[PDB]
């Protein structure tokens, strides 16, 4: 399909957030590239506003599903690449647990040749002295497993799933998220059956940078329907 054909190849990925937590307004560019061939996601996020507020973790999920692998026989349950290049709205509410929430706002779709993540995120309800306001999560990243299902009467799909963040004390931060996601352009999009998404990431600082930022490294593959 049309969609699926611009992501045979590496695409570059552009990021970009506003955000307001508590108050507290930034920033986030990055850039980075995905080979959904490989379901493999290279991205180096920077706080051009000065310190990030929150911790770099609890943004991940925010900061381009379209980069999963989608195994041929799963191919027709691929939303994300079939939305594609007009995009797709994605929204989330994450939740985290004893904590505040986020809200987000997405649009994913190409400028040109470049895959682009445009996000307003606005966060309420934070502990002054919590996991995330006090920076009291790991600079790491689990594996987690996300559960997606058709949403028919908005043309998409929704997920929710449960992000662990490790709080540096060894217990766990839960961020509960719940996820919608509509498509903005005209085409056909695929409506999928319920199936998961395995991702695994890895969060690494670049020696030689001095501004507050992440590197990412991410896999993403879709399972559980069988050939
Ligand atoms: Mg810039
Ligand atoms: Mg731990």
């Amino acid at each position: 399909s049309k969609g699926e054909e611009l992501f045979t190849g590496v695409v570059p990925i552009l990021v970009e957030l506003d955000g307001d937590v508590n108050g507290h307004k930034f920033s986030v560019s990055g850039e980075g590239e995905g080979d959904a061939t490989y379901g493999k996601l290279t991205l180096k996020f920077i706080c051009t506003t000065g310190k990030l507020p929150v911790p770099w973790p609890t943004l991940v999920t925010t900061f381009v599903q379209c980069f999963s692998r989608y195994p041929d026989h799963m191919k027709r349950h691929d939303f994300f690449k079939s939305a594609m290049p007009e995009g797709y709205v994605q929204e989330r509410t994450i939740s985290f647990k004893d904590d505040g929430n986020y809200k987000t706002r997405a649009e994913v779709k190409f400028e040109g040749d470049t895959l682009v993540n445009r996000i307003e995120l606005k966060g309420i309800d934070f502990k002054e002295d919590g996991n995330i306001l006090g920076h009291k999560l790991e600079y790491n990243y689990n594996s987690h497993n996300v559960y997606i299902t058709a949403d028919k009467q908005k043309n998409g799909i929704k997920a929710n799933f449960k992000i662990r963040h490790n709080i540096e004390d060894g217990s766990v931060q839960l961020a509960d998220h719940y996820q919608q996601n509509t498509p903005i352009g005209d085409g056909p999009v695929l409506l999928p059956d319920n199936h998961y998404l395995s991702i695994q990431s890895a969060l690494s600082k670049d020696p030689n940078e001095k501004r507050d930022h992440m590197v990412l490294l991410q896999f993403v593959t879709a399972a559980g329907i069988t050939h």
